[PDB]
Parts: C-alpha cells; sequence; structure tokens
C-alpha cells in the first residue's frame, strides 16, 4: 500500500515536497511518471498510468507548486 493513482494529491505534494526545484509547466506525462514510478513509497499499479492519471497528478502539482 503506498501512493495510489486516484490518490493523486498525496503524490502530488509528494513530487513538490521532493523536487520543488523542478516547474510542473515543463514537466510532462512522461517525465512525472519517470520520477513518480521511482518512488520508492510508490506502490499501486505501474502500468496503468491512464492518462487523466498522470494528468491529475500534474495538475495538483502546479497546484501545490503556484
Amino acid at each position: 500500500m503506498g501512493l495510489k493513482w486516484t490518490d493523486s494529491r498525496e503524490i502530488g505534494e509528494a513530487l513538490y515536497d521532493a523536487y520543488p526545484d523542478l516547474d510542473p509547466k515543463t514537466v510532462r506525462f512522461t517525465d512525472m511518471h519517470q520520477w513518480i514510478c521511482d518512488l520508492e513509497d510508490f506502490d499501486d499499479d505501474p502500468q496503468a498510468s491512464n492518462e487523466k492519471i498522470l494528468e491529475a497528478i500534474l495538475l495538483v502539482w502546479l497546484d501545490e507548486a503556484e
């Protein structure tokens, strides 16, 4: 039981927490999925990263970062 796809907010905060130096506008779904799948705390499904799944996480990263 780690970071879950539906739990995009906790993930968004995780991303901004670990990567406050990175701008979520320049971060694409691909790039984000690399780091989010690289997360040691991440534990759900590495393949079911639906676009809107990654998008929700990207959008919340935008929300937190700015």
